[PDB]
Formats: C-alpha cells, sequence, structure tokens
C-alpha cells in the first residue's frame, strides 16, 4: 500500500488519500518568529505515574510501544485541551542519517528522530471513535538530537533485533515513558492531522521545545529494522518522515515568553 519508498511514498499520497491536500495537515515549520506566546495557554498536566505497557511491535511504518487504555492511568490534561486524554501508543520517525529524521522541524531546522506520545479524548470511548473527530487526538511530540544516552531508551533499544520485521510482535511490559521526556515542558501548539495515512485531521499537535539528548548507538538500533516482512527483500526501516506541509490559515501559538 503506502510507505515512504519513492514509489509509494508521501508525494503519492494523496491519490489514495485526497485530504493530504487538505488545509491541517502534518507536520510542520515551526518558526520561532510568527509563534506567538499565548498567555491564555495554561501549563501541561502529564500524569505517566501508572503507564502500563503492554507490547512493542513493528508495524512496517515504525515500531509502536502499546499501553493499557481501558482507565485514567497515563493521561495528558491542561494545555490547550480541554478534556482528559489517554496515552495509547508510542513511535519514532527518523533519518537515514543523523541531520534528518524529524518530521517537525524548527525554523527549518531537523533534528535526527521525533517521539511521538499518541493519546486520545476519553469523551469518544475508544481510539476508533475518536481519530474520525477534530478534537479527537493529543500527540506529544519529542525531538531527538544525538548526545549522551538516553538511559530511559535503553529497555526499547535493548528488544529491537525481536521485532525486526513488520507484523514481528513482543511482550514489552514495565517500561516508564516518564524516562522520555526533557526537563522542560514548554511547547507549540497548533491544530493539525495524522502524518501517515489516513492523514485524518483529527490531532492537536504540542511539540515540546526542549530535545532529549541520545546516543549515536541507540538510534542506530532504529536503522536496524525493516520495513518488509521476514523474508521478502530487506528494506530497512530509515526515513520514515513526512516533509513539512503548508500552514495555510493556522496560527502556532507558544506557552512560553
Ligand atoms: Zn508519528
Amino acid at each position: 500500500h503506502w510507505g515512504y519508498g519513492k514509489h509509494n511514498g508521501p508525494e503519492h499520497w494523496h491519490k489514495d488519500f485526497p485530504i493530504a491536500k487538505g488545509e491541517r495537515q502534518s507536520p510542520v515549520d515551526i518558526d520561532t518568529h510568527t509563534a506567538k506566546y499565548d498567555p491564555s495557554l495554561k501549563p501541561l498536566s502529564v500524569s505517566y505515574d501508572q503507564a502500563t505497557s503492554l507490547r512493542i511491535l513493528n508495524n512496517g511504518h515504525a515500531f509502536n510501544v502499546e499501553f493499557d487504555d481501558s482507565q485514567d492511568k497515563a493521561v495528558l490534561k491542561g494545555g490547550p485541551l480541554d478534556g482528559t486524554y489517554r496515552l495509547i501508543q508510542f513511535h519514532f520517525h527518523w533519518g537515514s542519517l543523523d541531520g534528518q529524521g524529524s518530521e517537525h522541524t524548527v525554523d527549518k531546522k531537523k533534528y535526527a528522530a521525533e517521539l511521538h506520545l499518541v493519546h486520545w479524548n476519553t469523551k469518544y470511548g475508544d481510539f476508533g471513535k475518536a481519530v474520525q473527530q477534530p478534537d479527537g487526538l493529543a500527540v506529544l511530540g519529542i525531538f531527538l538530537k544525538v548526545g549522551s544516552a538516553k538511559p530511559g531508551l535503553q529497555k526499547v533499544v535493548d528488544v529491537l533485533d525481536s521485532i525486526k520485521t513488520k507484523g514481528k510482535s513482543a511482550d514489552f511490559t514495565n517500561f516508564d515513558p516518564r524516562g522520555l521526556l526533557p526537563e522542560s515542558l514548554d511547547y507549540w501548539t497548533y491544530p493539525g492531522s495524522l502524518p501517515t495515512p489516513p492523514l485524518l485531521e483529527s490531532v492537536t499537535w504540542i511539540v515540546l521545545k526542549e530535545p532529549i539528548s541520545v546516543s549515536s548507538e541507540q538510534v542506530l538500533k532504529f536503522r536496524k529494522l525493516n520495513f518488509n516482512g521476514e523474508g521478502e527483500p530487506e528494506e530497512l526501516m530509515v526515513d520514515n518522515w513526512r516533509p513539512a506541509q503548508p500552514l495555510k490559515n493556522r496560527q502556532i501559538k507558544a506557552s512560553f515568553k
């Protein structure tokens, strides 16, 4: 179907998903010169204390770490959000080289990777229903830069070989996503979309200003996974990012002066 490999990549998606040329597509470039501080924007509330990780799996586009979202165990509230949003999964987008990989950019600058923690609005009952609504999803985006190793990321790295190809899954319990957050929760926010098909415009983006640091060794593990399934012609999972889309009539708001 769709992918990131030139013949089925983002430039082709619109043929199957016309919303690709929509009015609030993601990702976008964050221009700090035009991203205005909004005093009304309140502090984020991330309550990940009792997050319950279930498993990790390679879906052919990235690897997702899935959480138990039956109760309000790992939720995002506050900021620009109206209700309570439950964490369902996180995944990354990364490049073939260190100088590329993030979806969002800051003053056109790219990071080595981008982490997306995906949450859904509890009033819709489940993720399936929420993904269809304009205020259905909230995604926390966190940039990764290469430097010192991130201790909280190592548990994830130490399991990637076991889900190398598409469709592979593995139990992955007792993972604490708090170990992936930066010190500061200062953020920019704007209304956008899923950056992969079906590209629905149901996402409130919250992109953190402060990057986290990961080692060259940890990001190398990412690049060893495969897009392809077991046996098929090997395609290394790299450059699974969508290029920046037009901002059009949206404004990006900043939570900080
Ligand atoms: Zn993503």
